């Protein structure tokens, strides 16, 4: 069936490019099947030999021709995933039957547990997703037309109208320019990311909350989960997260929430007119009564005609059409007035014709749903009325709460313009002690601080605007306010104070983002310290909220030593929290790549310490994992359950905690495991040298994806990327080798007391179970290829010294899990994209090959090349295309 | 498997009403089931004396049950019969495939035949649509249910959320009352109508061209239908068709025209983004290349925040986005123009700024068809694009031609009125050679006729104001200007007079209408004395269009007399338009009613004489067969597929031409029919006084279907309705008995010509085998009940006649198609309508049971009856319910 689409797709590019180019990518497939067969190390010089050949135009079709096999690849994975689950007629159901037979937990614990959980997934625009959107919906037909197929009640006219339609789609996806020629603006990453929601999220809420109704009802709960019940929700950081990115300006973020709430209020009126048309029935109570006569009152006899539907004024006799119709007014001017203000810089429209409250929307469909039931009709509120209720009440008026992420220093810098003007000192210079007491009096105090004329930077200026903007807008199309780079309470007071000074009347939450690894060892201190200040204490309501970041932990240190720091980070915040009585939710800003501290989603949420979420979640979606977790029903759905899931399940069924020699054998092996890490990642002066050259790190930013313009000095995401591209996955492995062989080494009985941890201790089970992961996607004689035709002959051996390391370490991991279905065949096609990434690298770093109207043919596509004509867009295509096969970027 | 929706459906009632009810309608199953059964006439008096005990709310529930079941009972029947036919795994394939094998026909012939042939369905409001529409939604969605129960891919928790929501979605049925309280609006039927295309047409019409593609392409044809090839249209009489109904008003016709205009805008602008999506290509021709750079030279650099997606300039690497962008401009902003101009009377909007022709929106959708193609990229271009190309050129700006519909008295009164201000004469007075003399002179004529200061009645200004509120509209919005009575060329000349005074700028086609028996007879001498006026036929082009109504000539004459002098009239009309060289196209008014020329599709089309379409068919679709013909995807493909095989089998096929005995034995047995026909319809005069009592005529306005405010005196569709409601079906099968007699009894050979005539003639065949259908539909025993119960003791024997001859007529059909799978089962659930129908008749009539606030009981929802409180909703319910089980109205 593999072959299917190989027929497919060749057929295609045959009739595309002729014979001759389909056959050199044959024997290019049958070279990598030789090399994932016998592994011998020679097939590769034999391929690239063959790629050598290939002119500047043939070059760029066969990374194309792989490239989109390895896509194609990859949706008829997710299609059979989808099927082979389906033909079975974690889980929920399964899940909730765990949870009463393991461990005695009844339905009604069950249900209440649920009703108070809660679960935050906030989209970034983080610079993953390395597929075009344009070319994101093609897949999408693709993977709709194999679906259709992959079935058994084919009609043979249907099958030969999905012929000539994938063949047309895979033609179309084949005829676009895969590569962005410009990066895009935080706007276009703000609309990529809401694309998902009048795709895929917006019906995809109501039909998981039905699913889960259905499962209640299958434990004996004939009640059903509340509309309003919280258990899933939606933020952004897509026009918000301004931290390193000066493009994300003020007038970006007014631009995305009113955007965004424009989308939301076009959603519901598009459905408002379907779910009057259903509520046609003419008994209601006293109360429905009473207030759609009200209605009737001030029915407005006019003839209405900018509608289609119901033009006419609606009688009394359908009570729920009235109420109904006055909601379709509100969401008909809610959406012009918001049009307006999108359009222009204003609108006529009366506010007061609008929805303004989260709930004002909600009442008149309440008010429905209390008098359907009271009368009976309960299984009729329990559908579309039900639907709308709570995607009503999961969207609200502005589909995603925006967050706003600040690094610290910029409000330090405000401050500081703000006490110079003032003449009372330089509050960079002022301690921590002399900054808390200002702020605090500053915040307690009735007598407003800078005025008109306070000097700024554009950078003072940015802030105080963004601000503004903050103020400017309503309370409920913003999240949170994340300060990176947080140390000190003084950096969570000076955003207090920033927002109460810029005369926001309902100021956001702040939460602070400790994400290296210093910051994460002395995270609980500052946050105790911030809870003893009785001002804030008092403010803060008994909620606060604090982001553990994971892309920049795993990359100063080891990954083994960054795990573990993270969980003892979450479990000492618990520990504060509680000892505050505050309810603290922490916020896991977590990747794709196992890297960023990705993976698995219910083996990542397994992995976390014991009572540290308590019906309380909150974890970012990278970019990319964007589109792997929503970009078809199946998908979106598998998500909320997998989610939902983990979460009730980490409720009620608490993971073991450590025994305390695993606490202290984890502390020595930590200590091992970062003098490994930053012995070969720091103390060799030459690895800065041998990274830029064995690795595609430099060319990550010709790929174009995101908005954002030493290796201590670099972002965490082109850093897993270049060690995922050459499949060695050294930040995913490096310090496990010395840290398992040092504890060995020091105790015999210490490898009895890893085999005792690996089968009881979640947190080192997924560790160990991930390392074992990213080793089965490991092939070290790629990055060996990538050291013979990049590496300059003198520091060889130190390739092969990490190549050492890396097996060592390999054979330690297999050793703690106990370990010595067939699907191989795709790394045939990554193995060649791997070979001609690397000649053509060769080839980029030379000087013969450099640069010293309209396009008819690949190689005109790109006319503004410093590199050789057909060059560069063969290094991006490899790129992308390693990417897709890798099913991660970085 | 019938017993399932009697279970489910029985389950709910109970949960509704009680165990009680659920019994009584039970026990009424069963004597329903005996009756139907045993056929014994006493149970049907048993079954009534069960149906008197019934309190006046209880009564209301039954029909509602019965009423409901039958719907149920039609929905089983479509899901069987679309699943039947789907697991075969006259028709498309199967008629080209008999047009090769059979006839010799080549492929490229009935390529060719197909690519020149045209089928205009018209829709009409006529009051024959029982069900509101408020209720045809909730059939929608329990069809939905129960076609995606009948399957076998059912998973366990999907069968359940299905259950839930049948159930549900049942209960929301059930809890709508389904009685019209008020007729609707001529506005309610045109959305009434339109509402099947933003459901199903409009996808619906790709999709079925994309099967014809299918199918040549299995004949060998690589070739594809021309987008623009007009294989089918839609034309509409909703608020077009005043004849008779005055409140049809010009502000009506008005509103419908700019309503549809902005529903067409509508749905090309949510199509266009999702289009501009997939041409990401970037090879074009020099033309679209050139096409493009002038779009992008006047690509107005601006913010465009309007729009959601693409609000950047688009850049010229992806033409077809650029060209497919300036048709989403002019798209906004014709949808904003004609939404203004029906909100208001008025609109800023530049004209300049929107498509104001066909097909300046064809050109650069043609532009980007041509594109492709010469790039190689047919296959996309046959993908969505070829489906909007097909939209567009099938639906244009306006989703249906409007046809106006007039009387020729009123256009009379008209230019009587004019002749008299103007001091001439009197129009009405003079002789018709006078009246054509006089309009050619005015016709030819330069000086404007009537002036500001023409006394009007209100009639008279009703006319003259259609006629300017065509002139102030576009063009491709109208259809043609049918003439109501319309017997000699100056009633066609009035009425190009009247639009060319009234400076209609482009003047639509005028057609007459010949319905009475009268009017078909001497139809053809007025179409040839009308192509006799040089004039006329010089400005008719060559072409001309005439409609030949169906209901009114089954009337007042026989059945059989009506259907065969309707085939000599088209007969006879295609050799007057092929003597003047004039293309017809002849306009066929039939219904969905047998009696009213009604019954299969292709077996109407086939009843046709020979070489009278010619690749050009009209025909009506009377209000309720819309629903029967568009409701669901497969309904609409159903129908398509039906008209376009017919018209190409009749095409390529020609029917046999009739023997000249046939002929003569025709005219002999049609006076024998008529004869035979008034002799019981007129001449008895009692007849009336036996009607109007026998029949639940009377009550029919009751129902409120329709904006339209002697026997001879009275409209066909509730003449049909009555006889068919009695299931007695006088008008269709009457004159039958005697001219069979006759013809036998003057020779006996003709016995032998009969059954010569039933084998070879496609008319008679037709004609008989439909006879024999509405007798398998028909029951005696019914209209001997309501005899019984209603007509008064003295002429009771009257009926048993009529009862005699239905028996003796029925001898007769089956001897002549000589005859002598098992559903049944439904006519009891009618049984008990029928019954119901009959006590309650004989209820309302009386004098002790008739009259001398929110509603929570059925019997509060009327409280301006002047009937008993409980009995009107009761003979309401009984009529829909009958229709419904049916399955026809009128």
């Amino acid at each position: 069936y593999d072959a299917l689409l190989l027929d497919r797709f060749l057929d295609i590019l045959q009739d595309l490019h002729g014979e001759d180019l389909r056959e050199t990518v044959q024997e290019l497939y049958e070279h990598s099947a030789e090399y994932e067969g016998k592994h011998e190390p020679k097939k590769l010089e034999e391929l690239g030999s063959v790629l050598t050949s290939l002119d500047p135009g043939d070059s760029i079709v066969i990374a194309k021709a792989f490239s989109h096999m390895l896509n194609l690849a990859n949706l008829a994975e997710e299609v059979q995933i989808a099927y082979r689950r389906r033909i079975k007629k974690s889980d929920l159901e399964e899940t909730f039957k765990k949870l009463v037979g393991d461990l005695n937990k009844s339905p009604e614990e069950i249900f209440d547990a649920l009703k108070n959980q809660t679960v935050d997934l906030v989209l970034t625009a983080h610079p993953t997703q390395s597929v075009r959107r344009s070319l994101l919906q093609k897949h999408g037909r693709i993977r709709d037309c194999l679906a259709q197929l992959y079935a058994k009640d084919i009609t043979p006219d249907d099958k030969q109208e999905l012929d000539e339609a994938l063949q047309r789609e895979i033609q179309a996806a084949f005829r676009t320019d895969e590569i962005k020629r410009t990066p895009p603006t935080p706007q276009d990453e703000m609309r990529a990311g809401m694309s998902y929601f009048h795709e895929t999220i917006w019906k995809g809420v109501p039909k998981f909350l039905r699913r889960v109704d259905t499962a209640l009802k299958n434990i004996g709960i004939e009640e059903r989960v509340p509309y309003n019940a919280p258990l899933i929700q939606f933020s952004s950081w897509m026009g918000g997260d301004r931290d390193g990115n000066p493009r994300v300006t003020p007038e970006v973020t007014r631009d995305v929430c009113l955007l965004a709430r424009m989308m939301a209020a076009t959603m519901y009126f598009n459905q408002i007119e379907d779910l009057m048309f259903e509520m046609s029935m003419w008994r209601c109570n006293d109360e429905l009564r009473a207030r759609a006569d009200e209605v009737h009152a001030n029915s407005r006899k006019d003839a209405a005609k900018h509608y289609i539907e119901f033009w006419k004024s609606i009688p009394t006799t359908e009570p729920y059409r009235v109420i109904l119709g006055d909601v379709r007014d509100k969401l008909y001017h809610t959406r012009e007035r918001a049009h307006q203000l999108l359009s222009n810089g204003h609108s006529d429209v009366p506010v007061e014709a609008t929805f303004i409250n989260l709930e004002q929307f909600l009442e008149p469909l309440e008010l429905c749903y209390r008098s359907l039931c009271s009368c009976g009709d309960r299984p009729i509120a329990d559908g579309s009325l039900l639907d709308f209720l709570r995607q009503v009440s999961t969207f609200g008026l502005s589909l995603v709460r925006l967050d706003i992420r600040q690094e610290s220093d910029r409000h330090t810098d405000v401050l500081d313009a703000i006490t110079t003007h003032l003449d009372i000192g330089s509050y960079r210079e002022w301690s921590e002690e002399r900054r808390q007491e200002w702020l605090l009096s500053e915040l307690s105090g009735k007598r407003p601080l800078f005025g008109s004329d306070l000097p700024k930077t554009e950078e003072i200026a940015d802030v105080l605007d963004t601000f503004h903007v903050i103020a400017e807008l309503p309370a409920d199309s913003f999240g949170a306010y994340i300060i990176s780079m947080a140390t000190a309470p003084s950096d969570v007071l000076a955003v207090e104070l920033l927002q109460r000074e810029c005369r926001v009347k309902q100021p956001l939450r702040v939460v602070p983002l400790f994400e290296k690894l210093a910051d994460l060892e002395a995270a609980p201190a500052a946050v105790a310290r911030l809870f003893s200040v009785d001002w804030y204490k008092n403010r803060i309501n008994g909620k606060q909220e604090v982001m553990i970041g994971y892309s920049d932990s795993g990359k100063d240190a080891g990954r083994l030593s960054a795990a573990w720091q993270l969980y003892k980070a979450q479990e000492e915040l618990v520990k504060v929290a509680k000892e505050y009585g505050v309810k603290l939710t922490m916020f896991h800003g977590r990747g794709g790549t196992v890297g960023r501290g990705g993976g698995p989603t219910h083996l990542a949420i397994l992995s976390q310490p014991p009572d540290t979420i308590n019906g309380s979640l909150r974890v970012t979606v990278q970019g990319e994992v964007i589109e792997q977790s929503f970009g078809e029903e199946h998908l979106c759905f598998r998500t909320l359950q997998r989610f939902t899931a983990a979460t009730l399940e980490h409720g009620m069924r608490p993971p073991i905690s450590p025994k305390p020699e695993w606490r202290a054998l984890l502390d020595e092996m930590a200590v091992v495991a970062t003098e490994e890490y930053r012995s070969v990642v720091f103390q060799e002066p030459r690895f800065v040298e041998y990274f830029r050259l064995a690795t595609p790190e430099l060319e990550y930013g010709r790929m174009n994806i995101g908005s954002r313009p030493g290796i201590e000095s670099l972002r965490a995401i082109p850093w897993i990327f270049a060690w995922i591209q050459t499949r060695f996955h050294l930040p995913v492995w490096l310090g496990f080798g010395s840290a398992i062989r040092h504890v060995i080494e020091k105790d015999v009985r210490n490898l009895h007391m890893l085999q005792d941890m690996y089968q009881h201790w979640p947190f080192f089970r997924v560790t160990i179970d991930l390392i074992e992961m990213v080793f089965a996607k490991g092939d070290p004689g790629i990055a060996a290829l990538y050291d013979k035709l990049l590496v300059s002959e003198e520091l060889w051996p130190f390739g092969e010294k990490l190549r050492a390391n890396f097996e060592e370490t390999k054979k330690l991991i297999l050793q703690t899990a106990g370990h010595k279905q067939r699907l191989r065949l795709r790394d045939s096609y990554i193995t060649t994209l791997n070979v001609c990434q690397a000649y053509t690298l060769k080839r980029i770093r030379d000087p013969s090959y450099h640069v010293t109207k309209p396009a008819k043919e690949l190689i005109e596509l790109n006319p503004t090349s410093e590199y050789a004509p057909g060059l560069e867009d063969t290094l991006i295509l490899t790129m992308k295309g390693i990417a897709a096969g890798l099913q991660n970027t970085g």
